[PDB]
Formats: C-alpha cells, structure tokens, sequence
C-alpha cells in the first residue's frame, strides 16, 4: 500500500554516501493534487536534530551522518503529508528506525588492578581469583562484545615463567604449577588481557597483583 513503511534497519558507521535514501513516503493523494512531505520526531525535528530528514517534493527519507548504536539504538519519527493549498491528506505514519551493531568498541576490564592471594601450599589447578572486563558491543548475535581472556606476562619469572592461567570466558586465574615459596618471591604480578571477537578482535589490558599468604 501507500502510507506504510517497514521498519527500518541501518548498520552503524555507515560510509555512505551522505545524504542516504532509506525510503520513499508516497500519498495516494498526489494524483488529485501537489503534496509536500515532512518528519518530526527525535532525530529530525528535536534532538539530536537533523540526523534524518525526508524530500519535500518526492518523499524520499534521507539519513543525513554515519549513526552510533550506543549513543541512539532506536528512533521513532513521524511522516506527514500536506497538500498545496495546506490540508493534511494523512494521518502522521509511525516511522521505526533500528540501529544494528558494528565491533566499534574495546573491551574494558572494571579495574585497572585485581587483586587475589592462596596459601603457599595450594595444589596445581587452584582457582587464585576471577577478573571481568566488558564490551558494549552486541554479544547476542555476533562476537563483538564477546571477550576470550588470556595472561599476557608474568613478573618475576621464579621459580619458572607461566605459572598461572586464565580461562578464556571467565577470567578465572589458576595455579598449574608447583613451586610456590613466599619467602623467594612473596608476589607475582600478571598482566592480563580481554580481546573481543571472542580472541580475534582488539585488546585491552589489565594488571592482576598474586600474593603468597603467610
Ligand atoms: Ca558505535
Ligand atoms: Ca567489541
Ligand atoms: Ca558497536
Ligand atoms: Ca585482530
């Protein structure tokens, strides 16, 4: 029919070009007469203004910039429709806009330092502690904000290197060596990693302070 429109879906970071058509509002009324299309809601006529617009003369909806999910992940607009001689030849149409996801965003670990500590004498396999980090991303649909954790070093390296783990979804840190001695080394501390696209996308570090109880 006339007057209908689907909703609409638009990938965020879009390149373009701009000004974007997207679809064309159209009155059966416009053989009987001239009309003239317009749009109101947030994101036309209110704040942010201006993202989207519509042709006066044809009806085409026009997205005017790039759009940002986390900023605005949906609009609602509103089209009219108004003859020549200034009558309304339709009611407002509800315009639903959708904003889907690109992997724009890093993951960030909540703290910039975890802090945990277990008994000298702690078998290997010891869950030491558990570190978080997010992504706003979708990580429903895609792996844009699903994070793989891995330990990116560890200092010092006695009484060998590679003494701990991580898993790769929880951010549990283990044990899986033997040979743990406070009175060598009282304190280890691991630099640790969150990378997005479940481990192929960008990473974000964080530093984890292993105390050895006395
Ligand atoms: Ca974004
Ligand atoms: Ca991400
Ligand atoms: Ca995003
Ligand atoms: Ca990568």
């Amino acid at each position: 029919r006339d007057w209908v429109v689907a909703p609409i879906s638009v990938p965020e970071n879009g390149k373009g070009p701009f000004p974007q058509r997207l679809n064309q509002l159209k009155s059966n009324k416009d053989r009987d007469t001239k009309i003239f299309y317009s749009i109101t809601g947030p994101g036309a006529d209110s704040p942010p203004e201006g993202v989207f617009a519509v042709e006066k003369e044809t009806g085409w909806l026009l997205l005017n910039k790039p759009l940002d999910r986390e900023e605005i992940a949906k609009y609602e607009l509103f089209g009219h429709a108004v003859s020549e001689n200034g009558a309304s030849v339709e009611d407002p149409m509800n315009i639903s806009i959708i904003v889907t996801d690109q992997n724009d965003h890093k993951p960030k670990f909540t703290q910039d330092t975890f802090r945990g500590s277990v008994l000298e004498g702690v078998l290997p396999g010891t869950s030491v502690m558990q570190v978080t980090a997010t992504d706003e991303d979708d990580a429903i649909y895609t792996y844009n904000g699903v994070v793989a954790y891995s330990i990116h070093s560890q200092e010092p390296k006695d009484p060998h290197d590679l003494m701990f783990t991580i898993h790769r979804s929880t951010g549990t840190i283990s044990v899986i060596s033997s040979g743990l001695d406070r009175e060598k080394v009282p304190e280890y501390t691991l630099t640790i990693q969150a990378t997005d696209m479940d481990g192929d996308g960008s990473t974000t570090t964080a530093v984890a302070v292993v105390e050895i109880l006395d």
